[PDB]
């Protein structure tokens, strides 16, 4: 039987409306025009010579007003400032279109909407999990910097992601709209390795009550693995500490199943499903939300 | 090495502004406005009743125009038709937002976009593949009828896809603009036979190639097999048959590997893997299609 839990973006149009792409010399990339507001990432102040050690308060002083352009493709530049891995733009149009909005940074296992675009035009969007190691995997090629991420919670868009960068093993990272770069990555060219991944605990609970909702419950036992014994587990095994939300809450109220029954589960099957399948997998999937699993499967 | 190959979705905002909610009677679900046509399922007109056996024709004729309530929420209706499963409601304002756009018929193996919505609210996108037993994925819930799922060419959108039902096994279908119901399904509750799935060939090649782009061609022989033999051989064994395109033969060219080499890989992978992954999958895959592959990586 077919759960219907599939990777589910937000509708992207309170966003696309937001789109500009911003130029500095010979730099081209994508910028987030917020009411009177352009944010985008420094270093398209950087020119390519430069990129493997940018001196980017320097950068910021060389520069006028003039010295960026913004265009929308789907306006005057009166002020400009630096603000950690980003640049706030000061423009004299207000966007007409902005949605109602926060800035709110985004935690491992939360999951979010990402609108990729170049050069100021939307393409594609996806959802990705913001991972232990800070990292996103997603599809991101030259020229979509400045792409953003977000969620929606009522009318208001939490914008959580500003795309900044690829590492060499092919994930990538960007900045959150108070400037600091997810995972302290340095928005330099230059070998960064992050660190090792993990897997996101509570949305393999959340995982597994998905499957038990839809009729795959072959796992459950009545053995219990409590919280705080979990968690114990979880740092000597590549797992992120467990943290309860009334999300949760509310499938373990809906199947009878408790989370502790749940974290044994884990315990026992993150070796291997001994030949069974879960929701059509042979390995336990992480990129599932709480969130996800009560909008989707209920 | 993460391949950057992921199910993505067209921006959605040039159809969230053709969503709308109708309503008849006691029943309530999503249309699609364009110019001064609302597009909706029409078990709108369905008491929940005789959901099993309505009688569309009779229903029909014993609505009129003030029958109808059609609300924009992300206005009077003058008119009523019903095209196959959908009816083709006139309304007094023209939609000003109304996209370029064209109405197509997807094939299996084709991707598209869905917005799924309720009560006229857009709530959510996702990327299915038409399946070939023309049953399509993705997630739809009480409600969600009339969401609409369509492709880009350009600015240009495609409507190919208006949802209608879940069938008893959670998949899912819909009507194309022309009416007619993918894969014939009918729209009414009753058991109905779909027919197996099977690997769509093409999208299996495409992502064989998007291994060979990412570094990850340990499957990849001289060994050949021409398309006519494979073709012969995916009849008994559950796959469709392929077709090259000016879009597979990009992903040849790239890799420098031939059709024919993974058309002769995937008759041995589905035997198995053989410890061996492939993007870090042990199963072949097969909801990624040459286009995506070619614009991802
Ligand atoms: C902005 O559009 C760039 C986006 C990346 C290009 C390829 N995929 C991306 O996500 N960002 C950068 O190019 C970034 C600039 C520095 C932070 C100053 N460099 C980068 O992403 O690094 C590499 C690998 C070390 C990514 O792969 C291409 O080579 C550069
Ligand atoms: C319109 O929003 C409904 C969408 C489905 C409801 C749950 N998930 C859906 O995709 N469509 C229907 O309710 C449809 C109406 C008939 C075509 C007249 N019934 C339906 O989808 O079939 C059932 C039973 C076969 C699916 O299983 C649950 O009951 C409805």
């Amino acid at each position: 039987h077919h759960s219907g839990l599939v990777k589910m973006s937000h509708p992207s149009g309170d966003v696309e409306a937001c789109m500009v792409q911003v130029t500095c010399g010979s730099m081209t990339l994508n910028g987030l025009w917020l009411d009177n507001t352009v944010w985008c990432p420094r270093h398209v102040m950087c020119p390519a010579d430069q990129l493997s050690d940018p001196n980017y308060d320097a950068l910021l002083i060389s520069m006028t007003n003039h010295s960026f352009s913004v265009q929308k493709h789907i306006l005057r530049v009166v002020g400009h400032a630096m603000q950690g891995t980003l640049l706030k733009l000061t423009v004299d149009v207000a966007n007409p279109s902005t949605p109602a909005y926060t800035f709110t940074t985004v935690k491992p296992g939360a999951a979010f909407s990402v609108l990729a675009c170049y050069n100021g035009r939307p393409t594609g969007t996806f959802t990705v999990v913001m991972r232990p190691n800070y990292t996103i995997k997603g599809s991101f090629l030259c020229g979509s910097c400045g792409s953003v991420g977000y969620t929606k919670e009522g009318s208001v868009i939490n914008f959580c992601y500003m795309h900044q960068m690829e590492l060499a093993n092919g994930t990538h990272t960007g900045s959150a709209f108070d400037g600091t770069m997810y995972g302290a990555f340095m928005d330099k060219q230059v070998h960064q390795v992050q660190l090792t991944d993990k897997y996101c605990s509570v949305n393999v609970v959340a995982w597994l009550y998905a499957a038990i909702l839809n009729g795959c419950a072959w796992f459950v036992k009545p053995n219990r693995t409590s919280v705080v014994s979990f968690n114990e587990w979880a740092l000597a095994n590549q797992f992120t500490e467990f943290v309860g939300t009334q999300s949760v809450d509310m499938l373990a109220v809906k199947t009878g199943v408790a989370i502790e029954q749940l974290l044994y589960a884990i315990q026992q099957l993150y070796t291997g499903f001994q030949g069974k399948q879960i929701l059509g997998s042979t390995m336990l999937e992480d990129e599932f939300t709480p969130e996800d699993v009560n909008m989707q499967i209920m």
